[PDB]
RNA sequence: AGUAGUGUGC
């Protein structure tokens, strides 16, 4: 990026400095060398020339030089460059800001001086200064006239080298307050108050009193001081601030030492995981889990572990509904025995009978299909009645009737009350897994399941995902492909995929299942059946299964019994009553199950594929909360198992409580007490990676990655990475929502009035100095709140101005989202009234839905609340957007600024109220939502936005930054680490290394020095802080606003006030809890809910210490930074006492933590210091009122968790399977694309997080089958558009109409889904276009388009474009959506929805609001900037029948199940298809297929329709320019191992609802009236300004009078699509891990492009041309250039490098003239280098071939005194291209380029007496800067480089090749706890040169070569040999040259010419022995034949397969000339 | 029967 010799002298500077003033300039020289860095490579781009600070009287001299610069008066200003062109001069000021401030100061200067002489000479002068943003790197040029001129300009420009000096000047003087003085845009701005008066109540406030009651009078005082100081009053800001920092300086001081001191106290003794210490845990838990449990030993209390009894599929029998049905029927009725319920499953078959009339029921039931299949919505008002046949009354296809005289009524009551459970109405039950013959019988069902599912299906291994994926698959990892098979092969995916498809046919059933009705669900197996029972939502259903023989049956503990029938057995499993939300995952269960599968199997051979299955259909199908209260708990025990301190102990004997309820669970526990003893004897298992440093970041960092762990799920060996995944993944198999609502609300509840009444009981001091529980260390709080506070003002003054704006404190409340969102809210008062009458409606609909299923089969309250809660405090729910609407038309709220309300509504609320709603999600333990009043969140987001903004400033606080931004934090604070580790061991050990190197003579001596040394000692705090919330003093936060600079005392007195209240706050228990405990049924013995509530009288229990969770997370994370922040400065004060460096790094987010400290030692021993890190750890969390959970907490010496982030050393690594477990059942269910679109966007993250490509293949597959498996699109399904559609096969099929996404990974990652349409474009670009054009860039392509021919392409071809066209680009592009006929429920809570009831009902109201929107249409796509405009905003919303629904949950299972029953009637409105076209009723799907191509072959493709196509999607984006050019100038170069994965940022590709407002009028309300200009172009140049006019001017002649409905539909799409324009995308944090880090664009591009295509192997990428284009104005100047410079950098320094020094100018000479570099002859660009502007750059090159003038060196002297014949002396024995002396010891610069790039040469061979320099370029393997790596390289290698024309001695021969020393790569050991070796670059020595090496490479490999071709006992001597030689070399000509061949030809020449025997090989033809004449050129091919087979072989490495190879290719080609298959009707003609 | 459960439900 940056020049490296400017760099090492500045970074010296920051060290030699001692004083701040010093250090001033450091900053002031750094801004210049950024400032001319940006001008030296921005000149290039607009290829001018470079000038600094030329005076603007010698500019005009330039070009008008008649009249002298005395008399004609010119502005006397200093511009950095000019240009004259077209009559006007460009002035150029070019300065790079965050800000444009700085820019618009120096314009309106510049422009007002010089129009002085612009009159003048009657010249226009125009100034254009270019800012560039330091970190976003985005042009702002002022210039409309320059804007012209260049359409696109190059910037590829590096800061990210620039700040790295900056965090090193503001780190040793950053602390000094004298430095800080220099560095000011203002000193300190306070902006506008946001209140007027203060507030008295506070100082009257009993918490205020209860405040200072424990605090000290002292410091009681200080609290009233602080509160009243202004800082805008004082001189200074920090006047009050300094003065309390300086009295608490006395304690603090000493309490530092206190802690710091105790190093010396610690001995080797911390919480170490142990076997014995695992083991006792476990026990104690035994007793707990014993006592708190019902251990039952018995196995007939087992729950299924899976909920399905699958059996073997029998071909025999047909494979046809109708026959399954009656086969079923007689099986059911053929039951033979007596059981319980025998007579009953006997019945059910008898009542499900055909027999003779089986073609009745193919009729009868079609007709009722057919009746359902004509409506949109469903058969109303008419009765569906059953038809009579046999025994059975049909109702539906596979739906019968419950006949009650074909039962008994004592056996129909058993089916139903004992079965099914209809009727039926203290510990839990659990199975004992200490029981070894409990353990046995969980193991016997797992060996059981492994004997049946192990057994192949037999049945063709293709199904769609492999069918239409595997190609895609296979090419990614072969590996994969075969793991694939090897699963869909085994039993294991037909038994899960069949209760999948079973399941998915079970709930499309239960849906229309009756209380009168049994139904019959079959699957794709012809002897699995399940029968749907009536449900009384909830699916009572048995699966019924017709196995072969006996027990050839799979049961996991799901199965009643077996029974034996008249022809077969049949086995009717327990009925089953699970719900929808549970039975959708389980038919989605083998995407989960694959993914699983693939995922853990994945590049590890040592794995069992039949026993991970084995595990994985128990963990994909587990539906049980059993399993969950394992997989959570395990991530944490074993990681603490293996950790270095962490205690085990504590959380397996308190935190793990087993649920095992099924019996999978009892086999699973087992598994994970195993595997913590594992860990701990594998802690020292783990190793570190050789780290590859060589400045700016590492290559080959991280963990050693070798198989010697121990897997955990099954048997086998695993590598850590893997190991680590083994351990966390397990959780992520969990499944949200299965906590019952009844039970969480309820332990919920039990829990917040368990810890407030611990408060109200036991804590009561608030400060202490001992560190207790709940106690804060009042004094140390106080000084270490002032310390921070300073530094975060002191390093941003506008701090209270970043808060205004960022937040929208000054705007409107309407305006801010979260104040605007439609959230839920709690509603204050009275509602007695509306909630009883609301109930009783419900209490009567009971009865009606209860009186209709007596007559059927005869199976079978608020008001109590008020009337029995006395001190019941009433409540409601309602929306936040709703309560707004509220409280504006009832006049509190207004158009004030939100904060100036916020302050008045922090002292008019003094009593605030809270509710808690769960969440239920995947973990075990369950986590709660407080979410309380509108009046509260106005209140807590002026100090949480507040803290916000002060919390990005620190940064150590991690919530600051949003996304997955985390992961590269983790990153660059490790490798800083890792880097400080190196350096400082370095520092202090080399005084004692030199005597060790010097003996080593005797050994013995050298140990005793090399004992006492230095030690390092990294260590990571893997933290996690136990209740935040909870058990958290409050009263801490009242100092933060107290101390608080940024704030006025009468805001200061408002906050606190607010605060005070919100100490007595009251939890309002929701009344579904309530309910719960309103009836009795005799209380709990002791009732923690009734003692809070006295014997439950008030719904309300007041919640004082425990600030509610998440209300103050960024408030609390300043005090925590402030915490730790103390930690640092005690180790620091510390580790000065053992003299030593000590660097510690704190990462914070709220609860979660992780400290990394790296200490380099001198005294005491590491396990010393490592127990004292751990005493001063909680320590400082306690003295803050935080206390860490050390049962969770663990510290590694590597491995880095935080947000469950991972980074291993250097390393970033997450747990990329996570995100491949979500494409299964995360969608809304809306249509095709818009499913897939969600579905693609989990896999694309998963890319993201170091993802293999081959797996990310994989949930693509999975999320398609889905997708596709909703709406019936698969391969064979109803909707199955292939036939539908001109195409060969579903890639070519619009993904818009659903196919695959046929596109590169490399761009889906990027794009997604539209990369599917942009690869069918490309494609065309690489078919459709001439020889030239197509490999320059794509804009080319584009211009020849219109130059086609239509008539050229092919039916698929048109079908595409003609979609492309007219559908896709105007309308997430859909064009089949299914719509609904859902109602839009009760929306009676809400106050707003009422306003529209008023206006909807009373006349004309209604047209009114659309005829005053038409004057406002600015409020049909955004809400209003003001009060009125906002509020009737609200009102027309409910206009839309979708957001009438938007404010209604629908469940995304019962979503699902109406998304299948209908997709076969009309759902798709083609009205919406057909307008376009031209510009019925609902449509179904096959239909629309129809429907659509009767439109579609009528339209017209033209030259020009497809050139719109190739503007609109191509042209217009300038993302998908880039795409499309990086996948057709791609150069895929040199596959490499991931050896040193690294963070990278994704780069850039580039006023919003006010704006709207001045288009509607064409005034605004000056900036903003220049946003119109350019949104005036886009209406015009698409010309949907009259386009949208014309719509509705020849509507209404077309409808007849005024349609209101018209005038404003047309006119909101018209703003709609404006919104995207004008109102901007926000360019979010997307980090992807990648080989290398990615500076810039191209940089990103190519390491992107190289990690998607292979598993094993990336690929570096190269370009032809510059891949960044801008647009279709920008049509290569600036692509050339570069081009020139990369060349002529390669050739210098491939010239300097391995060609001999004697003859370089020849070399260069010949490569110059015929030669071509990428396609551009070296002469054509030598041209446009001597052409150029910086020939300064090429010195060197033009010196040696005769092109350097005066004038190039008196430029270059002036960019950092000389003389030509100068040079021409100094430079007399110097010979290199690549560097010239230009003095005395100041060398020239070439700038080194990549070696990578010597493939794009092009030019004819260069013979040097047996080399050939040529293929040296061409070379792969004999290219590296490396000694070693050439010197041991392979002769295969170096073989391609030899042709010799008869040469001799070869030693001669190599004279051409660098007789100068290489670089080689030495490593050394760090002397660290964590020990690893460092590998670096050295110079080497003498010896080591190019030509040594090669030679060493020669005489090693050929010796090898030599006795592998002896084929003799005597050598390559004896010409008994030499003809043998000569027949082996002979076939070689006189066969065919593929590549094996001329290897050995090549290599024996080497072998021949080294022995001198080079003056007989070239005269070398077929022997005597072969030749029957000598004349007459015949070959005895029989002979040569068996010469061949004579050959004897060897069997030494490697050339051992490569002769056995030739050989056989040899003979087979030699067999194949003779066989010559020839016409049957040929020979009969000859003779 | 199942699902939930050292909080009494479906
Ligand atoms: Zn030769």
């Amino acid at each position: 990026g940056m020049d490296y010799q400017e760099y090492q002298q500045f970074l010296a500077r920051i060290n030699t400095a001692r004083d701040a003033c010093v250090a001033k300039d450091i900053d002031v020289d750094l801004l210049m060398a950024r400032h001319d860095y940006f001008g030296r490579e921005l000149c290039k781009s607009l290829n001018i020339e470079y000038r600094n600070d030329v005076p603007f009287i010698d500019i005009i001299l330039d070009i008008r030089p008649e009249v002298d610069p005395l008399t004609i008066d010119a502005p006397h200003i200093t511009p950095d460059n000019y240009l004259y062109i077209n009559n006007v001069l460009y002035i150029i000021d070019y300065k790079v800001s965050v800000s444009n401030e700085s820019s618009v100061i120096t314009y309106d200067k510049y422009y007002e001086l010089t129009r002085d002489i612009s009159d003048r000479l009657s010249i226009p002068i125009e100034i254009v200064i270019i800012r560039i943003d330091p970190v976003s790197r985005d042009l702002h040029i002022n210039s409309d006239r320059f804007k012209e001129l260049y359409p696109t300009i190059v910037v590829d420009i590096n800061f990210n080298q620039f700040f790295d000096l900056k965090q090193l000047l503001y780190e040793k003087f950053g602390d000094d307050e004298e430095f800080l003085l220099k560095v000011a845009h203002g000193d300190f701005t306070l902006t506008a108050p946001w209140c007027k008066t203060g507030c008295p109540e506070f100082w009257k406030h009993p918490i205020y009193k209860e405040f200072k009651m424990s605090m000290p009078v002292p410091e009681r005082r200080l609290f009233e001081e602080s509160v009243k100081f202004n800082a805008y009053e004082s001189e200074r800001w920090n006047t009050n601030l300094v003065k309390i920092r300086e009295y608490t300086k006395k304690d603090y001081s000493e309490h530092i030492s206190k802690s710091a001191k105790n190093i010396f106290l610690a001995s080797g003794f911390y919480k170490q995981p142990n076997k014995n210490e695992i083991s006792e845990g476990w026990t104690l838990m035994v007793e707990r889990v014993q006592d708190q449990r019902e251990i039952s030993k018995s196995l007939h209390d087992q729950k299924p572990s899976i909920h399905f009894i699958w059996g073997a599929h029998n071909p025999g029998n047909s494979n046809n509904a109708t026959f399954k049905l009656i086969l079923l029927s007689k099986s059911l009725q053929s039951i033979k025995g007596i059981s319980t319920y025998t007579e009953a499953f006997k019945s059910l078959g008898k009542m499900m009978d055909i027999g003779d009339k089986a073609i009745e029921y193919e009729e009868f039931c079609m007709s009722l299909k057919s009746k359902a299949r004509s409506s949109w919505k469903q058969i109303m008002n008419k009765k569906l009645e059953p038809k009579q046949i046999n025994n059975a009354l049909v109702l539906w296809e596979q739906q019968f009737m419950i006949n009650n005289d074909l039962i008994d009524k004592s056996e129909k009551l058993k089916l139903f009350k004992n079965f099914c459970g209809i009727g039926k109405h203290s510990k839990p039950k659990i199975l004992d897994f200490d029981d070894a013959n409990m353990y046995l019988a969980s193991l016997t069902m797992m060996e059981q399941s492994k004997k049946i599912l192990s057994k192949s299906n037999g049945l063709k291994p293709d199904n769609f995902i492999l069918n239409e994926f595997g190609s895609r698959i296979k090419d990614a990892n072969k590996e994969t492909y075969d793991n694939m098979h090897k699963i869909f092969e085994t039993g294991y995916w037909q038994c899960i995929s069949d209760f999948s498809t079973l399941m998915k046919n079970i709930l499309s059933v239960s849906q229309y299942n009756r209380h009168n009705t049994f139904r019959i669900a079959m699957c794709a197996n012809n002897n699995v059946f399940a029968i749907v029972f009536p449900s009384a939502a909830t699916v009572v259903y048995s699966i019924i299964v017709l196995h072969k023989e006996e027990e050839n049956i799979f049961n996991p503990g799901c199965l009643h019994g077996t029974f034996k029938c008249m022809n077969g057995y049949i086995s009717i499993s327990r009925a089953i009553r699970l719900d929808k939300e549970r039975c959708q995952r389980i038919v989605s269960s083998p995407g989960l199950f694959l993914t699983t599968c693939l995922l853990f199997k994945h590049d590890n051979p040592t794995l069992v594929m039949s026993d991970i299955m084995n595990f994985s259909i128990y963990t994909s199908l587990s539906i049980t909360k059993s399993v969950l209260s394992l997989t959570e708990p395990a991530r944490y025990m074993i990681m603490n198992s293996l950790a270095i301190s962490s205690n085990v102990k504590d959380y397996i004997a308190e935190k793990f409580s087993p649920y095992t309820k099924t019996l999978f669970s009892v086999y699973m526990t087992r598994l994970i007490k195993n595997a913590c003893f594992d860990a701990y004897d594998q802690r020292q298992r783990v190793q570190l990676r050789d780290i590859y440093l060589s400045d700016y970041d590492i290559t080959q960092k991280g963990i050693k990655d070798n198989r010697e762990l121990t897997s955990i799920w099954f048997p086998g060996s695993v590598t850590l990475k893997e190991y680590l995944t083994q351990i966390y993944l397990p959780f992520y198999f969990n499944a949200k929502g299965l906590h019952e609502k009844h039970h969480v609300m309820v332990d919920l509840a039990k829990t917040i009035l368990e810890i407030e009444c611990e408060q109200r009981e036991n804590i009561k001091e608030i400060w202490s100095t001992n560190c207790t529980k709940q106690t804060v260390n009042l004094k140390i709080l106080i000084h270490s709140l002032c310390k921070n506070l300073l530094a975060d003002t002191s390093r941003h003054n506008h701090l209270r101005n970043r808060i205004e704006n960022r937040n929208n404190f000054r705007r409107s409340i309407t305006t801010i989202s979260t104040f605007t969102s439609s959230k839920s809210c709690l509603k204050i008062g009275d509602f007695r009234k509306e909630k009883e009458l609301q109930s009783v409606k419900q209490k009567k609909i009971l009865e009606v839905q209860s009186r209709k299923m007596r007559l059927a089969n005869p199976m079978f309250n608020y008001e109590m609340l008020r009337n029995a809660m006395p001190n019941y405090t009433d409540y409601i729910s309602t929306k936040v957007f709703d309560r707004l609407y509220e409280l504006l038309d009832k006049k509190v709220l207004t158009d004030k600024p939100v904060i100036e309300q916020i302050m008045d509504m922090m002292i008019d609320h003094k009593k605030f109220y809270f509710t808690f709603f769960n969440k239920g999600q995947k973990t075990s333990k369950d986590r709660e939502i407080f979410v309380g009043e509108y009046e509260a969140k106005m209140c807590m987001y002026a100090v949480e936005r507040i803290a916000k903004e002060r919390c990005k400033l620190n940064p150590d606080e991690m919530i600051s930054e949003p996304g997955d931004g985390k992961l590269k934090v983790l990153e660059q604070k490790s490798e800083q680490e890792i880097r400080f580790l190196v350096e400082t061991t370095r520092q202090k050990n080399r005084e004692i290394d030199e005597a060790i190197e010097a003996l080593a003579s005797n050994l013995g001596k050298i140990e005793k020095l090399s004992l006492g040394k230095a030690k390092g000692l990294k260590m990571e705090i893997n933290a996690d802080m136990s209740k935040w919330s909870a058990q958290d003093v409050f009263y801490k936060y009242f100092w933060l606003i107290a101390l608080d600079p940024i704030l006025y005392p009468q805001e200061k007195e408002r906050i606190l006030y607010f605060m005070c209240n919100y100490m007595d706050k009251e939890l309002i228990l929701p009344d579904e809890l309530l309910f719960n405990l309103l009836d009795q049924k005799v209380a709990y013995q002791n009732d923690i809910i009734a003692t809070m509530t006295n014997q439950l009288n008030s719904n309300t229990v007041l919640i004082k210490r425990n600030w509610l969770q998440g209300n103050f997370n960024y408030t609390s994370s300043y005090v925590h930074s402030c915490a730790m922040s103390v930690y640092k400065e005690i180790l620091k004060e510390a580790i000065t006492l053992l003299d030593g460096s000590i660097l510690v790094n704190s990462l914070v987010h709220s609860d979660d933590n992780q400290t990394s400290i790296t200490i380099v030692q001198d005294k005491m021993e590491n396990d010393k210091i490592i127990d004292f890190a751990m005493k001063e750890f909680e320590r400082a969390c306690l003295t803050f009122g935080c206390q860490a959970n050390m049962k969770k907490t663990y510290v590694t010496n590597c491995i880095k968790e935080f947000v469950s982030l991972f980074n291993l050393y250097g390393e970033p690594f997450s747990i990329y399977g996570r995100f491949l477990l979500t494409s299964v059942g995360d969608c809304a269910y809306i249509g095709p694309y818009e499913d897939l679109a969600s579905r693609i966007s989990s896999a694309q993250t998963a890319i993201k997080h170091g993802c293999p490509p081959s797996l990310a293949w994989v949930s693509i597959a999975i999320s398609h089958w889905m997708t596709s498996l909703t709406y019936n699109m698969l391969p064979g399904q109803s909707n199955d558009p292939i036939d539908y559609f001109p195409a060969e096969n579903r890639k070519d099929i619009p993904i818009e109409l659903n196919g695959v996404l046929d596109a590169p990974l490399s761009m889906i990652s990027t794009v997604g889904l539209e990369s599917g349409n942009l690869y069918f474009l490309i494609k065309l670009l690489s078919k459709y276009t001439p020889v030239m054009q197509k490999r320059e860039s794509v804009v080319n392509q584009i211009a020849e388009v219109k130059n086609w021919k239509v008539e050229d392409l092919t039916d698929n071809e048109i079908f595409r474009l003609k979609i492309l066209r007219y559908l896709v680009l105007d309308a997430g592009r859909s064009i089949l959506t299914p719509r609904k006929f859902t109602t839009a429920g009760s929306l009676r809570k809400l106050y707003s929805f009422s306003k529209y009831q008023d206006r909807l009902s009373s006349p004309g109201g209604m047209v009114e609001l659309f005829t005053y929107l038409l004057e406002k249409p600015e409020l049909l796509v955004t809400k209003g900037e003001d009060m009125k405009d906002y509020m009737e905003s609200v009102i027309f919303r409910y206009n839309s029948k979708r957001f009438k629904e938007s404010l209604s949950i629908q469940n995304p299972a019962q979503l699902f199940i109406e998304q299948i029953l209908f997709s076969h009637k009309p759902v798709i409105d083609f009205s919406g298809i057909r307008d376009k076209y031209i510009n019925l009723g609902k449509v179904t799907f096959t239909e629309a297929y129809r429907l659509l191509m009767r439109d579609l072959s009528s339209l017209e493709l033209t030259n020009d329709d497809i050139q719109v196509i190739y503007s609109y999607i191509i042209l217009n984006d300038p993302m998908m320019i880039t795409i499309a050019n990086t996948h057709i100038l791609s150069i895929y170069g040199s596959p490499q191992r991931r050896m040193g994965m690294s963070c990278s940022t994704m780069p850039e590709f580039r006023s919003p609802a006010l704006v709207l407002r001045a288009y509607s009028k064409n005034n605004p309300d000056t900036e903003m009236a220049r946003d119109l200009v350019h949104l005036k172009e886009f209406v015009e140049n698409t010309n949907l300004e009259e386009k949208m006019k014309v719509r509705i001017a020849m509507n209404e002649a077309e409808k007849g009078q005024r349609d209101i409905v018209f005038e404003l539909k047309e006119m909101t799409r018209f703003y709609q699509v404006c919104y995207e324009y004008v109102k901007s995308t926000e360019h979010k944090i997307k980090v992807f891990i990648l080989p290398a880090k990615s500076y810039t664009t191209t940089d990103f591009c190519s390491l992107m492009q190289g990690n998607l295509i292979k598993d094993k192997e990336w690929y570096t990428v190269h370009y032809l041309k510059q891949i960044l284009s801008g647009g279709h104005k920008a049509i290569n100047a600036t692509s050339e250039q570069n081009i020139a410079f990369e060349c002529f950098k390669l050739i210098t320094h491939f010239a300097d490098s391995f060609i001999d020094s004697l003859s370089r100018s020849a070399f260069l000479q010949l490569i110059i003239d015929e030669f071509s570099y990428k396609d551009v002859k070296v002469s054509k660009l030598y041209d446009i280098i001597k052409n150029g502007y910086n020939r300064t750059d090429f010195i060197p090159l033009l010196f040696r071939t005769g092109d350097l003038r005066q004038a190039d060196l008196d430029k270059y002297d002036a960019m950092k005194r000389i003389l030509i014949r100068s040079l021409d002396y100094l430079n007399n024995d110097i010979f290199s291209l690549s560097r010239i002396k230009v003095g005395l010891d100041e060398f020239a610069t070439i700038k080194k380029a990549h070696f990578s790039k010597m493939v794009s040469f092009e030019g004819p061979p260069i013979k040097t007496g047996l080399l050939d320099l040529t293929e040296l370029m061409k070379s792969q393997d004999l290219l590296n800067l490396n000694y070693d790596n050439i010197r041991n390289s392979n002769l295969i290698s170096f073989s391609k480089l030899i042709c010799c024309e008869g040469s001799d001695n070869i030693n001669d021969g190599l004279e051409f090749l660098s007789d100068d020393p290489m670089n080689f790569t030495e490593g050394e050991a760090i002397h660290s706890t964590p020990i690893f070796n460092i590998y670096y670059s050295k110079r080497g020595e003498r010896h080591m040169t190019y030509r040594n090496a090669i030679k060493l490479l020669i005489e090693r490999e050929t010796k090898i070569f030599e006795e592998a071709f002896t084929f003799s006992e005597n050598g390559f001597i004896s010409p008994e040999n030499l003809g043998c030689l000569e027949a082996v070399v002979s076939l070689i000509k006189l066969l065919k040259t593929n590549e094996w061949s001329t290897v050995i030809d090549k290599c024996i020449h080497i072998c021949l010419i080294k022995n001198g025997m080079d003056h007989m090989y070239h005269s070398f033809d077929v022997p005597k022995c072969f030749m029957g004449n000598p004349i007459t050129r015949d070959i005895n091919w029989v002979m040569f034949r068996e010469f061949i087979n004579s050959l004897p072989g060897t069997d030494i490495p490697p050339w051992n397969v490569m002769t056995e190879n030739f050989k056989k290719k040899c003979i087979a080609l030699i067999n194949s000339k003779f066989e010559t298959q020839r016409d049957f009707s040929e020979f009969t003609k000859l003779m």
